[PDB]
C-alpha cells in the first residue's frame, strides 16, 4: 500500500503556483502517501469571497494539527483589485499566518552543484532566523494630512499613570506617521528558536539591529539575546566550539557579504524578509530557498514557497502556450512539511519519502535536467536554447520518473 | 603662496579615524591650501563636555559656510557610556546634523582597477540616495514596562479629525513600542534630489519601500516619487533612454545583486544605512566609499566618511585613510565650486587622483591587500602601515602637483 502521512494542512494559492501545486500532489505526493488533508483554498478568490476569514481559519487548523503546507498567494495592490474585482485590498496571507502562529521563519539557500553562486565565497549555508512577530509587519500607520501634534501614549492596565511621547509636531504641511511594538514573550521565543537552531547546525550565531539608534527598541533585542545566552546556552555553545555575539545590522550585512557563509543569522522581522533574499539571491537563485515558520511551541511548523505567483507564465499556461517554472521551492515546502509530519508520528517511512524527494529534486538538476531560469544561471540568458532546459510538464515528468527510480531501489532491500 | 582654500566647517572625530583627520591635513592638505578652517571638536570627551552642544553649533555653521568635512565619531552606548563616564547616551552626530541640514545623502563606491568584486556582475557603478531624514532615526521609542494600551493619535492644529489608533493591547507581560513619521515637504525634496541625480549620471533611477504593507506610510513615498516624475521628469527621462519605476525592498536587493549596475537606487532613511554597506562591500572593501549630504537649497553639501572611526583596534597599524580623504576632496571641491577657485578644484581632483593611482600601482594598506589575496595569505611585504602609506600618498600628491604646475 501507500505510506500513511497522516494530519496536514494544505493552503492553496494563486496563478503558476497553483498549478504547480496541484501537479506535485498529483505527480509526486499521492502516488506514495495517503494523507488526511485539511485543504484551506487561500487563493485570491476565495479570500474575497470569505472576508478573508479563510487565512484565520487556516492558521487555527495549523494550531490544532501541527503541521501547514502553503502556496504562494497574491498580496494584491492597486492594480489586483481591479483585476478580480475585490471588495477590500486584503492583507498580506502571510502577515496573518505568522501573526496568529507567531515564532520564527527559517530560511536557507537549496544549493545544487552546478548553480553558479553571485557571492563566490559562500562555500557555506547561511541560515537566516526571521522573527515572524511585530514591526513593520503588524504596525499602524496613517497619512498625517495636516498640521497638528502626533503623540504616542501607555496606559498600564491598573490606570495607575499614563506616559505621552511626542512623535512630532507637524508646523507645515503634512505627512506620514506609524506605531510598531514587540512583544516581551515573542522576543523570548525568538532567542530560544536561535540558539538552538546553532546547537543544532554546529555554527555561530549572529544577531543584527540598531541598537545604536533604537536605543530601548532594539535594546530589548540584544538584552534578551544576551540574558538567555549566559543563563541557558553560554557553556553548550563553548563545548561546539562556537559562539553568539550581536552585531549593527549595517555592519553583519558587510560582515556576511565577505564571509565563507556558515553561520545562523537572526533577523528582526523586516530585516528578515530583505536579507532573506539577499541570501537567496546571492547563492544562485532567488526562487532556490525554504521557508519553514518554527512556533515557540516546538510542535508546530508552517512550511511555505516564499516566492512570488509567476503571474506570466500563468497567462501564456491559459492561453495555452509552453512554459518553464521552477517547482523546487513549492516542492520543498511539502518535503519539510511532510518531514516534520513523521518527526512527530515517528514514521520512519514518510521521513524517509520526504528526504527521497528532495535528492531526486537535487540530484536532477545537477544531471542537466532543470528549467529555462537555471538554465539562464548557468549559460546566461541570451545564450540560453530550446534544447538547454525543459518545459513544466517535461520537468516535473523527470522529476517523477527519477522519484519512482529511487524509492522502488530502497524497496529492494529487504 | 599656498591656495586660497576659503571657509570650511571641519568636524573632528573619534580613535583611530581622528588620527589619520590629523595626518591628512598635516601631510596632504595644509603644505599646499590655506584655509579659513572652523573647527569643532565632535569627540566623544568634548561632546560630553559640552553636552552634545558642539554637535548642533557644527551643524549651524554648515548651514552658514555652505561646506563641511566630518571625521567619523563614536555613537555612545552601553559600553560606551562606561567607557568614557559619560553624562548621557548622547544621540548619533550625524542623526543630528541630519535632522538639521536635511537632504540626501549621496554614497558611491571608489573605484580602483585592481580591487576584486564580491559581485561579478557590477560592471557599472551604483548611487545611492538616502533619505537623510525622518523614520527610525528620528523615532521615539521607549519599554512597555508591563500590560497595558499603546495608542497613537493625531491632533490636527486646525481641522476636526482628532483620531486614535490602537497600536497594540500588551494583554500579558510587556515588550517595547514606538512611533515614528515623516513629512511631505521632506520626501518631495527627496524625490527631486533623485530625479536630478539621474539625470546628471543618466541612469534609470528605483525606489524601494515596502508600501504592499506599509499602505499608508511607504504608499506616501510611491506617490509623491510618481506624481513629481510624472509632471516635472518623464520626458527628460525618455529623452536620455532611462526611466523610474518603483520596486519592493526585498525585490530591489536581489534586483541589484543580479544586475550590472549603472542605476540610481532611491533609499528610505533605515535602507540606505544598511543598504550602502551592501553596495561597498560588493564592489571590494566596506571602507571605499563616499558619503556626502546634499541640501535641498543646492549649495550646502556636508562630506563624511561612511565607515566607522576604526571598529578593530606604541605598536603600528596599517589602517585604509581613503574613505577619510574622499572627504576632504568632495568638500574642497564643493568650496571651490561655490566660489569659482580654479586652483581648489584642481587640487581636489588630483588628491583624488594620487589616492587611486598609488593604490593601482601596488602601494596598499592591510585591508585592501587582504581584498585581492585573502588575509591568511597575507605578509608585511604586501602593504604599507598607516604612516608608510600615508607618505607614499603625500610622495605622489607633491609630484602631480610640481608637474602641472611645469605645464
Ligand atoms: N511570499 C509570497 O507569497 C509572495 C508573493 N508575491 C506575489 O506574487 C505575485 C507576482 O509577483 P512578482 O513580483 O511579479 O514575481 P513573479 O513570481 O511573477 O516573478 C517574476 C518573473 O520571475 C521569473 N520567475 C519567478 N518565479 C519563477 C519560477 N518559479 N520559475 C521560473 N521563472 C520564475 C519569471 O520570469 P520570465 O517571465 O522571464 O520567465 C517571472 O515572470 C504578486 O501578486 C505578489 O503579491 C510576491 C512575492 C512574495
Ligand atoms: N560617523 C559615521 O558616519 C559612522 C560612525 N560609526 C561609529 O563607529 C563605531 C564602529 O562602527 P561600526 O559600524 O561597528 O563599524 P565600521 O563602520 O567602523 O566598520 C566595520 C568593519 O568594516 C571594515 N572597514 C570599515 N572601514 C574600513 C576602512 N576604512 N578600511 C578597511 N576596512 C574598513 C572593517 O572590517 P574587518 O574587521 O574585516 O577589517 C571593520 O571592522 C561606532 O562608535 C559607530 O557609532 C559607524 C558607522 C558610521
Ligand atoms: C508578512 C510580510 C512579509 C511577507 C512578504 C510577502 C507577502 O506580501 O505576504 C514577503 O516578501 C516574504 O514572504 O518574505
Ligand atoms: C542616525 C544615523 C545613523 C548612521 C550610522 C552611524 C551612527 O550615527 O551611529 C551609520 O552607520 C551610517 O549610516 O553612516
Ligand atoms: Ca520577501
Ligand atoms: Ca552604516
Amino acid at each position: 500500500k501507500k505510506i500513511s502521512g497522516g494530519s496536514v494542512v494544505e493552503m492553496q494559492g494563486d496563478e503558476m503556483t497553483r498549478i504547480i501545486w496541484e501537479l506535485i500532489k498529483e505527480k509526486l505526493i499521492f502516488p506514495y502517501v495517503e494523507l488526511d488533508l485539511h485543504s484551506y483554498d487561500l487563493g485570491i478568490e476565495n479570500r474575497d469571497a470569505t472576508n478573508d476569514q479563510v487565512t484565520k481559519d487556516a492558521a487555527e487548523a495549523i494550531k490544532k494539527h501541527n503541521v501547514g503546507v502553503k502556496c504562494a498567494t497574491i498580496t494584491p495592490d492597486e492594480k489586483r483589485v481591479e483585476e478580480f474585482k475585490l471588495k477590500q485590498m486584503w492583507k498580506s496571507p502571510n502577515g496573518t499566518i505568522r501573526n496568529i502562529l507567531g515564532g520564527t521563519v527559517f530560511r536557507e539557500a537549496i544549493i545544487c552543484k552546478n548553480i553558479p553562486r553571485l557571492v563566490s565565497g559562500w562555500v557555506k549555508p547561511i541560515i537566516i532566523g526571521c522573527h515572524a512577530y511585530g514591526d513593520q509587519y503588524r504596525a499602524t500607520d496613517f497619512v498625517v494630512p495636516g498640521p497638528g501634534k502626533v503623540e504616542i501614549t501607555y496606559t498600564p492596565s491598573d490606570g495607575t499613570q499614563k506616559v505621552t511621547y511626542l512623535v512630532h509636531n507637524f508646523e507645515e504641511g503634512g505627512g506620514v506617521a506609524m506605531g510598531m511594538y514587540n512583544q516581551d514573550k515573542s522576543i523570548e521565543d525568538f532567542a530560544h528558536s536561535s540558539f538552538q537552531m546553532a546547537l543544532s547546525k554546529g555554527w555561530p550565531l549572529y544577531l543584527s539591529t540598531k541598537n545604536t539608534i533604537l536605543k530601548k527598541y532594539d535594546g530589548r533585542f540584544k538584552d534578551i539575546f544576551q540574558e538567555i545566552y549566559d543563563k541557558q546556552y553560554k557553556s553548550q555553545f563553548e563545548a561546539q566550539k562556537i559562539w553568539y555575539e550581536h552585531r549593527l545590522i549595517d555592519d553583519m550585512v558587510a560582515q556576511a557579504m565577505k564571509s565563507e557563509g556558515g553561520f545562523i543569522w537572526a533577523c528582526k522581522n523586516y530585516d528578515g524578509d530583505v536579507q532573506s533574499d539577499f541570501v537567496a539571491q546571492g547563492y544562485g537563485s532567488l526562487g532556490m530557498m525554504t521557508s519553514v515558520l518554527v512556533c515557540p511551541d516546538g510542535k508546530t511548523v508552517e512550511a511555505e514557497a516564499a516566492h512570488g505567483t509567476v503571474t506570466r507564465h500563468y497567462r501564456m499556461y491559459q492561453k495555452g502556450q509552453e512554459t518553464s517554472t521552477n517547482p523546487i521551492a513549492s516542492i520543498f515546502a511539502w518535503t519539510r512539511g511532510l518531514a516534520h509530519r513523521a518527526k512527530l508520528d515517528n514514521n520512519k517511512e514518510l521521513a524517509f519519502f520526504a528526504n527521497a524527494l528532495e535528492e531526486v529534486s537535487i540530484e536532477t538538476i545537477e544531471a542537466g535536467f532543470m528549467t529555462k531560469d537555471l538554465a539562464a544561471c548557468i549559460k546566461g540568458l541570451p545564450n540560453v536554447q530550446r534544447s538547454d532546459y525543459l518545459n513544466t510538464f517535461e520537468f516535473m515528468d523527470k522529476l517523477g520518473e527519477n522519484l519512482k527510480i529511487k524509492l522502488a531501489q530502497a524497496k529492494l532491500l529487504e
